């Protein structure tokens, strides 16, 4: 049913360089691209930033993948952070170098962009969706492009949509919009809203309606909240909608909030994974355009509680080895 079925494997040549040696479910090693294609995985998503000092993460390390990605016959999905590091609702700090104020940070946006586009073309790399910023609920590019400022946000999210249209990219992937805590429906019409109503981001400016959906940050979080928040969101604005962020803990000893209510019979375990997964997937599939469901960095082995206050988020085994949970891509 779904479109899209993948994972975010930023990290993957990180943890190379860290010394794992990725292995199937059978036990033998094989390219971790090669293992997620072979459990039903059709895209990957990747984060890039602009310049951050150690290169991790920046457009060479992800043309790089990318090209593994496309040889593994895996689309790519690019999620474009425009900042230097880590960007989240708390977080969207300028890139070093670009300008503050609206014109030339605008103009900076779209340069930036178009030229990444270009370049993602010339190393014939055609990703099937591009988001312009990562969570931006709070707005991007601070503090030019911080809530309120309804006005800049949506002058700069068309100046990064347009510099995706004017590219040589061909075919051109869908744009994304991507928002966190998918569940608040409150929170995405406020945000969609305010934002569309200033009159320079029309809606034809973009094509998808990412969410962000965690289970570990507040037991709001339940599956109905997501299917009415996904349905108001389908009716409200009609563009083709995805989960592009979720994980479900394999061991969480003591979590920081409360689970939610309709998630609590799932056990902490591979086939407790496979379980959530397939349910969020569901439930996105029920949703009027909903077409895809992206899981958070399964291989990251190293970095395992991936930043919430679980233990364990991974799919994979310490030593590197796909968990039986890999396979649920093959039945969504
Ligand atoms: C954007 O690129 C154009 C063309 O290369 C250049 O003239 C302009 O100065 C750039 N704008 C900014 C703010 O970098």
């Amino acid at each position: 049913a779904l479109t899209y079925r993948g994972v975010d494997w930023s990290s993957v040549v990180v943890e190379e360089r860290a010394g794992v040696s990725y292995k199937n479910t059978n036990g033998n090693a094989q390219p971790l691209e090669n293992i997620l294609a072979a459990n039903g995985v059709n895209t990957v998503r990747q984060r890039v930033w602009v310049n951050p000092a150690d290169g991790n993460y920046n457009l060479d390390y992800n043309i790089a993948i990318a090209k593994r990605a496309k040889a593994a016959g895996l689309g790519v999905y690019i999620d474009f952070h425009y900042s230097d590091t880590w960007a989240d609702p708390a977080h969207q700090t300028m890139p070093a170098g670009w300008p503050s104020d609206i014109d030339n940070l605008s103009w900076k946006l779209y340069n930036y962009t178009l030229d990444a586009a270009n370049k993602l073309q010339n190393a014939g790399i055609q990703p099937t969706i591009v988001s312009i910023g990562n969570e931006i609920r709070a707005g991007l590019l601070w503090p030019t492009g911080r809530t309120e400022n309804w006005a800049n946000i949506a002058r700069l999210l068309h100046s990064a949509a347009w510099g995706i249209k004017d590219s040589s990219l061909s075919p051109k992937p869908k744009i994304m919009i991507h928002l966190d805590n998918g569940w608040d429906w409150g929170t995405q019409n406020w945000w969609y809203t305010n934002v569309l109503k200033q009159g320079t981001l029309e809606l034809s400016d973009f094509d998808m309606m990412g969410v962000s959906f965690y289970p570990f940050y507040s037991s709001s979080a339940t599956l109905s909240a997501l299917k009415s928040s996904l349905d108001n969101m389908a009716k409200t604005w009609n563009k083709e909608i995805a989960v592009v962020e979720t994980n479900w803990p394999i061991s969480c000893p003591n979590p920081r909030y409360s689970f939610p209510s309709d998630v609590k019979n799932i056990p902490f375990s591979p086939e407790g994974q496979t379980t959530f997964i397939t349910n969020v997937a569901n439930i996105v599939s029920s949703v009027s355009r909903g077409v895809g469901l992206f899981y958070w960095e399964p291989a990251w082995i190293h970095n395992a509680n991936l930043g919430s206050s679980c233990a364990d988020n991974t799919m994979f085994s310490q030593s590197g080895q796909a968990l039986s949970s890999l396979s649920v891509f093959q039945r969504i």
